[PDB]
């Protein structure tokens, strides 16, 4: 009854990746948890749905956002992996849109801070961040010196 599978390399981020939800423009009070778990279903179907997406263009089972573990070169050339978000729409009628332009079904697109995610002709819209950290901002200071 699930539309999706996590794939092999599905795994839980480290990095404390949220979503912002706006109303009609407006933020809400709090941002979603987005970093709990390997995969986020995103639909209206409260049944199944993680995060449900109550506008009713929106299909029962929308889209995933998916984590999944890739390569990463580090600053010396050396190989290492991260865990990284992937959104895929799961073949619906009114579409998932990243920053205004609509994706190909069943396909995985990678997401970044700041993107603008929209489920089919819905009032509500949703920005990815995560938090900077102490650690984070030495580690970048310490590549860029």
């Amino acid at each position: 009854t699930l539309l999706f599978n996590e794939p092999p390399e599905a795994r839980k981020p480290s990095e404390r990746w949220r979503l912002y939800v706006f109303k009609d423009g407006e933020p809400l009070n709090e941002p979603l948890c987005l970093h709990r778990q390997s995969c986020y279903l995103f639909g209206r179907e409260r049944r199944i749905a993680d995060i449900p997406t109550d506008h009713p263009s929106c299909s029962k089972q929308h889209a995933v956002i998916q984590y999944r573990e890739m390569e990463k070169e580090k600053p010396d050339g050396m190989m290492g992996k991260q865990v990284k978000p992937y959104i895929m729409d799961l073949g619906s009628t009114n579409k998932t849109y990243i920053n205004e332009s609509p994706i190909e079904p069943q396909r995985y697109y990678e997401l970044f801070e700041k993107d603008t995610i929209k489920f089919g002709n819905s009032s509500r819209e949703y920005v990815l961040l995560h938090e900077n950290s102490a650690e984070l901002e030495h580690h970048h200071h310490h590549h860029h010196h």
